C-alpha cells in the first residue's frame, strides 16, 4: 500500500512500519518525504512557538482539535516542513474523510496524511523528549525523533 508512515533507518529502510492508513486526506499533494518528525500540539502557531526544535525539513504530527487542518498545514508549511500528520488523542477510530479547507496560499504544498491514535503513539515510543505540561497531552505524548530515526510519509 502506498499510503504509509513508516520509520526508516538512514539508509531509508523500513525499522518499523508505522501504518498504511486507509483515509486519504483530501487536496493533499502526492509525494514522498522523509524527515525528522516533531510533535506541534495542535499545530497553532502558538503550538510551533513552543517548539524548542527546528521545524525546517522536518514532518509535523499534530492532533485534531482548535483549528482546521488546513490551518495546520499551513502553519507547518509556513515553517518549511515537508509533510504533516494528524491524529485523534480522544479516541482509537481514525479521523474519517479528512479534508482541507483553504488557508494562507490557498493550496497545500506539502503531504499530509490522518493516521490513528494507535500509530501515533507507535510513533511516540519511537521518539524522545517529554511533551509540555500545559499540553495535558497523554503520557505517551513524545517531541522529536532521536538521530537515529527519521519518519518516511508516502502520500497519494
Ligand atoms: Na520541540
Amino acid at each position: 500500500m502506498q499510503n504509509s508512515v513508516i520509520i526508516v533507518d538512514k539508509n531509508g529502510r523500513l525499522v518499523y512500519l508505522v501504518e498504511n492508513p486507509g483515509g486519504s486526506v483530501a487536496n493533499s499533494k502526492a509525494a514522498t518525504v522523509t524527515g525528522k518528525l516533531v510533535h506541534a500540539n495542535f499545530g497553532t502557531k502558538k503550538d510551533f512557538e513552543d517548539l524548542y526544535t527546528p521545524v525546517n525539513g522536518s514532518i509535523v504530527i499534530v492532533r485534531a482539535g482548535k483549528i482546521t487542518f488546513a490551518e495546520k498545514v499551513a502553519n507547518a508549511e509556513s515553517l518549511n516542513a515537508i509533510g504533516v500528520l494528524i491524529y485523534m488523542d480522544q479516541t482509537k477510530f481514525p479521523i474519517v474523510n479528512a479534508e482541507l479547507s483553504f488557508t494562507g496560499k490557498g493550496k497545500s504544498g506539502i503531504p499530509v496524511q490522518t493516521i490513528s491514535r494507535a500509530a501515533a503513539e507507535k510513533l511516540f515510543g519511537n521518539m524522545e523528549g517529554d511533551c509540555p505540561s500545559d499540553w495535558k497531552t497523554d503520557s505517551t505524548c513524545r517531541m522529536v525523533t532521536s538521530e537515529s530515526k527519521n519518519v518516511k510519509l508516502t502520500v497519494s
